[PDB]
DNA sequence: GGCACTGATCGGGC
DNA sequence: TACGCCCTGATCAGTGCC
């Protein structure tokens, strides 16, 4: 198969740059403000100029403002980004036999038939795709072209930003032999270190470790995944992913263990979650609590039937009481998640 | 044993 | 040092069952 993977550069910040071109070429940080104070929150993303200053996604805004105090800080406006994304996914769709929208930011296109199996016309289709997104939306993206999804994504990530990475069928075997473990999607920093400690630094090093010992360290799914990848037997099809859960979680004005203080937030979160569910009816509810130390504590329940908004209310309080009963810490954020849709 | 399911953790931007 | 919102999420121990 011939896969084109597309990944939008510094997405949220880039859209903000399209909407306010004066921000371009200067450090710009997109912030999620929690509302507790004026600066409390986290960084959703930063343009490359701000990343040069050390600004990272996930980082506390107050910490970003310390190392890059002259950056422009702006609030996240997720609906606009979703709108850009939707328009872009619609452009890609007409260039592909099958498309897998992986997230608001990225997609895989199977273009095998479309270019008559000719890999080099795939590259050109990838160039044509980048140019079109740039002309129509003023968004730069990075593209990876490869014989499978995983290699398409890896080479894309190596080519950022505004890149076009390529791995032809002839170079796959070679490429798999120098690939570092920490560069494989799905393998987090922790596991990569545990593998490194055991002498597993390259993907090819997976092939020489006893599989049963590997499974103990990585878990079965990751062990099968790594072994398939190492043997170039990864071939997963381009496929539409289905939404499995919908939720809402908010930061309270103050930490608390007071049921009556916490309840108004829990309920607003249910109201908003039900708006997002729309016609979906969930059989499972989970109440989620982020404690003062930023640990996450959850209690859930699956019903034999669908949960109406009013049942969600009553059951969510029972679950919240369960959390307060079984955990002694104060709660900073409170939310709900719904899943197991009929 | 192993299927089907469940509730819980917590990672990491899919 | 500080600290969001999201799950088109992965993982896995516990369970009842035949
Ligand atoms: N902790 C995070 C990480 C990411 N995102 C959102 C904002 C990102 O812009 C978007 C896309 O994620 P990416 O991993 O792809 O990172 P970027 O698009 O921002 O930058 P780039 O791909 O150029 O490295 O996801 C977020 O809300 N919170
Ligand atoms: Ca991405
Ligand atoms: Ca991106
Ligand atoms: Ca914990
Ligand atoms: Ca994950």
């Amino acid at each position: 198969m011939i896969v084109i993977f597309v990944d939008f550069d510094y997405f949220f910040a880039q859209v903000e740059e399209v909407l306010n071109p004066q921000y371009k070429g200067k450090p710009l940080v997109v912030c999620v403000y929690s509302g507790r104070t004026k600066t409390s929150g986290a960084v959703a993303t930063a343009n490359y100029e701000a990343r040069k200053l050390g600004v990272k996604a996930g980082m506390p805004i107050i910490k970003a403002m310390q190392i890059a105090p002259s950056a422009i800080y702006v609030p996240m406006r997720k609906p606009i980004y979703e709108a850009f994304s939707n328009r872009i996914m619609n452009l890609l769709n007409k260039h592909a036999d099958k498309i897998e929208v992986a997230s608001i930011d990225e997609a895989y296109l199977d273009v095998t038939n479309k270019v008559e199996g000719n890999f080099e016309n795939g590259i050109e289709l990838a160039r044509k795709i980048k140019q079109e997104i740039l002309e129509k939306e003023k968004i730069t993206v990075t593209v990876g072209v490869a014989p499978n999804k995983i290699l398409a994504k890896i080479i894309a990530d190596k080519s950022k930003p505004n890149g076009l990475g390529v791995i032809r069928p002839t170079e796959v075997q070679d490429f798999l032999n120098e690939l570092d473990i920490d560069e494989i999607p799905g393998i987090g920093s922790v596991l990569a270190r545990r593998l490194n400690e055991l002498g597993i630094q390259k993907l090819r090093d997976i092939l020489s470790k006893n599989y049963n010992e590997l499974e103990k360290i990585t878990g079965k799914a990751k062990a099968l995944y790594l072994l398939k990848l190492a043997q170039d037997e990864y071939n997963e099809p381009i496929r539409t992913r289905v939404r499995k859960s919908i939720g809402r979680i908010v930061t309270m004005k103050r930490n608390s263990r007071n049921l009556e203080e916490i309840k108004p937030y829990l309920f607003r979160a249910i109201e908003e979650s039900y708006y997002k569910l729309d016609k979906r009816i969930p059989k499972a509810i989970h109440v989620v609590a982020v404690t003062e130390d930023l640990d996450i504590v959850s209690r859930g329940r699956t019903f034999p039937h669908g949960i109406s908004k009013e049942t969600a209310y009553s059951e969510s309080v029972k679950l919240l009481q369960k959390i307060l009963e079984e955990d002694e810490r104060k709660i900073r954020r409170i939310g709900v998640r719904f899943s197991k849709f009929i």
